[PDB]
């Protein structure tokens, strides 16, 4: 189909997305940058979608975190999410897509601005949310591996798929974990969707980048980096460690797994056969240019190798 401005998409119902695309690139993502707003919108896709529990309810990826923000932003795990909820809500009011569609569309458009990134499959037509998420469904950085895996498992994600989704932390920072140092990233390249997160989490903890007593925070291997206790443990746990290491210097696998598992997450609570495929509306991400590396001056002796099956790859630094 050819839309009114002459841009093309496989399914005509998708044409309504193009003015929305233009609006968010300019006015949500500050001229299509891979910065804070993109990172925040990617975090939002998960805090919306993970509100899904067979036994308790919640409609998963349904826009409930905006529609019922009064409720959901009261949950402690949603700390700091109010900012991006407030930024996104006028876009939803202005345009004519559901909040659930908008959150996933904005997260996919956002990721597409990041070098190394992917086009996450995107489906149009989610109905408005009809219920708030139950409380206590969002993993916390101070939860054990067992508890995180059980929560993620309850929502339909195997332990490997939890590792796959956590590629998100390659383009990510913390403001609330240590409020003395807001915007400290999880990896050395928060504007690049790459394997640095999986490399650098495997390093020995050395210091705290701000204060030393924060709940959910592990020692970081670098002054300019923050480490979550959850990432620290998952990189090291027998359940997830070999999969975590499998991503190191393996950008093709990161791309494939992250796109597929993000699509599954975007569709929690939904039925893709009732929706319209609009994946071709997502912009083409830039590619990587620079090779995966240990931080300069670090070596293999700094890595806490946790995969018995396979030695940590030999990377230069
Ligand atoms: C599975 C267990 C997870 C835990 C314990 C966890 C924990 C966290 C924490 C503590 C922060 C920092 C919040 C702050 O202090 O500002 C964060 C940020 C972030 N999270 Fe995760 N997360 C998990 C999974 C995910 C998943 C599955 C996604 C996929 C979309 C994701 C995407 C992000 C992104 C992109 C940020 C950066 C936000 C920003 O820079 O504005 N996380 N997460
Ligand atoms: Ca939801
Ligand atoms: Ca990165």
């Amino acid at each position: 189909a050819t839309c009114d401005d002459g841009r093309t998409t496989a399914n005509a119902a998708c044409c309504i997305l193009f003015p929305i695309l233009d609006d968010i690139q300019e006015n949500l993502f500050d001229g299509a940058q891979c910065g804070e707003e993109v990172h925040e919108s990617l975090r939002l896709t998960f805090h919306d979608a993970i509100g899904f529990s067979p036994t308790l309810g919640g409609g998963g990826a349904d826009g409930s975190i905006i529609a019922f923000d009064t409720i959901e932003t009261n949950f402690p795990a949603n700390a700091g999410i109010d900012e991006i909820v407030s930024a996104q809500k006028p876009f939803v009011a202005k345009h004519n897509i559901s909040a659930g569609d908008f959150i996933q569309f904005a997260g996919a458009v956002g990721v597409s601005n990041c070098p190394g990134g992917v086009r996450i499959p995107f489906f149009l037509g989610r109905p408005d949310a009809v219920a708030a998420s139950p409380d206590h469904l969002v993993p916390e950085p101070f939860d054990s591996v067992d508890s995180i895996l059980a929560r993620m498992g309850d929502a339909g994600f195997s332990p490997v798929e939890v590792v796959w989704l956590l590629a998100s932390h390659s383009i990510a920072a913390a403001d609330k974990v240590d409020p003395s140092i807001p915007g400290t990233p999880f990896d050395s390249t928060p504007g690049v969707f790459d394997s640095q997160f999986f490399i650098e989490t495997q390093l020995k903890g050395r210091l705290f980048p701000g204060t030393a007593d924060n709940k959910g925070e592990a020692q970081s291997p670098l002054q300019g980096e923050i480490r979550l206790q959850s990432d620290h443990l998952l990189a090291r746990d027998p359940q997830t460690a070999c999969e975590w290491q499998s991503f190191v210097n393996n950008q093709p696998k990161i791309q494939n797994r992250f796109a597929a598992t993000m699509s599954k997450m975007a569709l929690l609570g939904q039925d893709k056969t009732k929706l319209i495929d609009c994946s071709d509306v997502i912009p083409t991400p830039p590619a990587l240019v620079g090779a995966a590396h240990l931080p300069a001056g670090f070596s293999l002796s700094d890595v806490e190798q946790a995969c018995a099956a396979t030695p940590f790859p030999a990377l230069t630094a």
